[PDB]
């Protein structure tokens, strides 16, 4: 009866250009589900087109993500973002957002809360300042915006259950 929904986006730059497309992998409880990219979604009379959708809003925002990070343009660089939503056995919720550059988690929100976790390092802090000046000015994301993603990721994960 405990069940969760994990989404994984990934975005890739090289030289500093980031790359056309993404990578999604999704997981339903800890079973990998789908992969989804640019062209379509595959799992692991099949239509994926609410997934297509938002999965392809999301990459386009994480794509301009890693475009303001104000790092450096010589090699592969990744950013990568994961979000969570649990469903416990007591009906109680949880439910995250977390940031990796290259394979390092630097930023956490929770968004039962909505309070952010900062990194150790000054290198990561730097990297977590950049990303939450973008979501806040660039993208202008707000309150209600964590709260909506909480939602439609429970949501989602209601959906999921009640078919198979
Ligand atoms: C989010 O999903 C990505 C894939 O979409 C996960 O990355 C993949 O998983 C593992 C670990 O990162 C990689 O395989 C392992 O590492 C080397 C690659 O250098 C591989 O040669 C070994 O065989 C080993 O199994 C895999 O290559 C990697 N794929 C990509 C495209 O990066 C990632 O772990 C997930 N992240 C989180 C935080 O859940």
């Amino acid at each position: 009866e405990p069940h969760s929904l994990r989404y994984n986006l990934t975005v890739l730059s090289w030289d500093g250009s980031v790359q056309s497309g993404f990578l999604t992998e999704v997981h339903l409880d800890g079973q990998p589900f789908l992969r989804c990219d640019r062209q379509k979604c595959r799992a692991k009379n099949k239509t994926w087109d609410r997934e297509t959708r938002d999965l392809t809003g999301w990459g386009k925002d994480l794509r301009m993500t890693l475009a303001h990070i104000k790092d450096q343009k010589e090699g592969l660089h990744s950013l990568q973002e994961i979000r969570v939503c649990e469903i416990h056995e007591d009906n109680s919720t949880r439910s995250s957002q977390h940031f990796y550059y290259d394979g390092e988690l630097f930023l956490s929100q929770n968004l039962e809360t909505l309070e952010w976790t900062m990194p150790q390092s000054s290198r990561a802090q730097t990297l977590a300042m950049n990303v939450r000046n973008f979501l806040k000015e660039d993208a202008m994301e707000t309150d209600t915006h964590y709260h909506a993603m909480r939602a439609d990721c429970l949501s989602e994960l209601r959906r999921y259950l009640k078919s198979g």
